[PDB]
């Protein structure tokens, strides 16, 4: 699961966030998902979230998702930071 | 000059509500005439500028719950609580950089 | 769960050797020392357990190393580039080490 | 499909013993005979350089394993199970011919 904290939502965000998702729909079934936050409506990390830096995680990601995020970060300025924890399966462990 | 190899307190917040900022100045105040030298406050705020720095990141704030004394303590469970303003914080040791605080 | 804490730093390594061990001896001191209660240092030899578990993943050295304390990141550092032997490493949240993760 | 894309199924793996490099040789036959045009076999061995790429990350084999095809995972299953070669597992995509840059 890709965890996206955001400052705000703009259209062009929203539009690139709901590619995000169709990207994620269409080609990573099971093996990617997203979770994306606004920061000004919730500020309060809680427990195991955290925050890394956009060029943390986005140089080990997928091209186009490398792309999209490249986008939010730099076009919308809009893209904090992400996380990707991502303790992934179908059936809950801790979790 | 210098009790040397300083903390680094680094906050990470949302706005500067009216209070947010007089508890920022107390908390620093304290810093300053109580814990003398060992420490050093950062300020982020997230919204004047989105874009982490590569060599920042951002930890829960029930973690690093335990290091820090209580005086401060009250006033990070503050910052959390009367003000949904803090997101998280970090605490480095250093220092790779330099000029940033004399 | 409970032991709660805490930020656990996995590095990945490919064999045991002396230099390794005493730099990973120092790296385990720094981090129960000033970071005790932040930071956990587990170490994995991919030569005695090349299988990832379910939860376990491994990201590049130079992905994680800018967001760690230079102290920590000086002796990564060195076991990237001086002695050769660090592949990957990961930073979780939970949820005890040593004692150990059991 | 603009016009072509790729996958690129990289293996990531501890060493390179006599007979587990048949069975790689085997899973490209494989995966370029039934398959064609999408399943690109790269495999990284960790222990000829331990040292990442920063745009490498390793991750579970069964994680992964969700969306492989039966041979495959027939394959992944025999090379994790039976000579503990295995370490893990990363899913990338792109238009790789010709296109070193990658």
């Amino acid at each position: 699961i890709l965890k996206l904290y955001v400052a705000g939502n703009t259209p062009n965000s929203v539009r690139a966030l709901k590619t995000l998702k169709n990207i994620l729909e269409v080609e990573f079934q099971g093996v990617y998902a997203l979770k994306v936050i606004d920061v000004l409506k919730n500020p309060q990390l809680a427990e195991e979230d955290k925050i890394l830096a956009t060029p943390t995680l986005a140089k080990v990601l997928p091209l186009p998702v490398r792309r999209i995020i490249g986008d939010l970060s730099d076009r919308e300025k809009v893209l904090i930071g992400l996380d990707l924890l991502y303790g992934e399966l179908q059936d809950s462990d801790d979790f």
